[PDB]
């Protein structure tokens, strides 16, 4: 209720049905209390966030996790149930992987991805390892030609892998199903695209092994098609060819064993530039001073950022098949990217967790990159925007009240760490790792220090006891389970 600001949205937190139609909606209202509760009184460059909202600064000579490697989104090994998973003592994360001295820059080398993994040792207290994380580097995930089989005969420029999840499918055998954004692109001499790009959530099943000294797969060979937007619940790229499509993250549903779901970035579908936002999507309560026209929203050009949260469901056991389901959640609106979401338990509550962008957000909404979060009593509830009714969980230290700029040209009045770590994942015991962007015009294309945050109800609190005042040594990811398979082991 803070003066001058719209009153955040009403949501109720009730749960529906998942094959229902319900999307809840990440509201103008509830959106606008970020920049309600952003600190205007601060000076040029100073964080305007409120402080238990902000991630720790990264400081800026931080250990790469590799020379010889870019390092970005990652995830590590999951059950069913997002528990995290050593398998015959070795911890292994996934991640997208680019390399430092081909003929790319930095900032152009997502058509270039590729899966990769790294491995160490299982069991042991971050204050033990290496600063960097001691991560030795596995290679490629995938065998070389294997990912490009999704677009066999399709003529495009470059085709790379993206993110999404690693499920451990036997708790203590070695099948994993790695799923997967195949993309594909078909740039001109300026990198823009003569033809609209293809993202395709792929499955791919595979087998892990390791020894005393050294780990490594076996499969991904067969890459499963799973689903593509169907512009009707999601937009496709004929209809947007800036559409996102991404991010796979799969579980069980907690309380119906056998029944799977993903959950997935994707964009609200009909053609861009349709200006087709309603008074829902500002969802401002009745007679409120402070509310805006739709009429002005529009006119201000909102109606361009259009994001969901995606819902789909496995038709059988194997996950190599799906249905599409109603999005869960959209901001229309509000933001355009709301990436990796997760589905994630605390305190037998459903909380979605995505990242976004500051500049993603629609004309007079405003934000800090960082973790937005919502909370419900399911899968599908009328999510509540959690801490202020806003969304916001953990945004990187930014001045809201001066211009953004850019991870590669950094606005003076703004803040140095304001792109200091993106690709956020919410781990058991509210731990979480992230990728270093941007610190003080050094690029890191490595692993962030990971960091916790306390999470009750609706609202969250960066841990300031977590590790050292916060920071909790770089690509700290670490399992909480651990899958001794005996019989696959003495199999080497």
């Amino acid at each position: 209720g803070v003066p001058g600001f719209p009153l955040p949205s009403i949501h109720t937190q009730q749960a529906y049905d998942p094959q229902s139609d319900f999307t809840a909606r990440w509201t103008r209202a509830d959106a606008l209390q970020i920049k309600a509760h952003s600190d205007a009184t601060v000076a040029a460059g100073q964080n305007s966030l409120p402080a238990q909202l902000t991630m720790p600064n990264i400081p800026a000579d931080f250990p790469v996790i590799n020379p010889d490697v870019w390092v970005w989104d990652t995830w590590t090994l999951i059950d069913k149930h997002a528990d995290q998973f050593s398998y015959n003592g070795w911890e292994v994360i996934f991640c997208l992987t680019a390399d430092p001295n081909a003929g790319y820059g930095f900032d152009d080398r997502h058509v270039h991805a590729r899966i990769g993994f790294f491995y160490r040792r299982a069991g042991i207290p971050a204050s033990r390892r290496p600063v960097n994380g001691g991560w030795t580097y596995g290679g490629h995930l995938f065998p070389d030609g294997a990912s490009a089989q999704v677009y066999a005969g399709q003529t495009y420029t470059n085709q790379a892998e993206w993110s999404g999840s690693s499920r451990l499918m036997q708790i203590h055998g070695n099948t994993v199903s790695v799923f997967y954004t195949d993309v594909a692109f078909n740039r001109d001499a300026n990198a823009n695209n003569i033809t609209p790009p293809q993202a395709i959530i792929t499955q791919t099943l595979g087998r892990i092994h390791a020894d005393f000294n050294h780990v490594w797969f076996t499969g991904f060979t067969a890459h499963t098609p799973l689903l593509q937007p169907d512009g009707v619940l999601y937009q496709n790229g004929a209809q947007n060819e800036f559409f996102n499509f991404r991010d796979p993250f799969t579980f069980e549903d907690p309380k119906h064993p056998g029944v799977n779901y993903m959950v997935f970035e994707g964009n609200t579908a009909g053609q861009r530039g349709v200006a087709n936002c309603t008074e829902a999507d500002l969802g401002f309560r009745p007679n409120d001073p402070n509310a805006e026209t739709l009429q002005e929203v529009l006119d201000s050009g909102a109606y361009y950022q259009k994001a969901n949260i995606g819902l789909a469901i496995a038709t059988d056991s194997t996950l190599s098949k799906w249905k599409f389901l109603s999005p869960l959640i959209s901001a229309n609106c509000v933001n355009d990217q709301t990436e990796r979401p997760q589905v994630y338990l605390h305190n037998g509550k459903y909380y979605i967790f995505t990242i976004s962008h500051r500049t993603t957000f629609a004309a007079g909404v405003d934000g800090p990159d960082g973790v937005y979060g919502f909370v419900g009593d399911g899968i599908r509830s009328d999510f509540q925007p959690m801490n202020y009714g806003s969304g916001l969980t953990m945004g990187n230290p930014t001045d809201l009240n001066t211009a953004a700029g850019t991870d590669f040209d950094p606005s003076p009045d703004q803040n140095p760490r304001a792109f200091q770590s993106y690709s956020h994942y919410v781990m058991p015991g509210g731990l979480v790792e992230s990728f270093i962007d941007t610190v003080e015009n050094r690029r890191g294309g490595t692993l962030a220090p990971t960091v916790r945050v306390r999470i009750a109800q609706n609202a969250s609190a960066v841990d300031l006891r977590y590790g050292n005042g916060g920071l909790g040594g770089y690509g700290d990811i670490p399992a909480n389970r651990a899958d001794v398979n005996i019989a696959g082991f003495i199999q080497d």
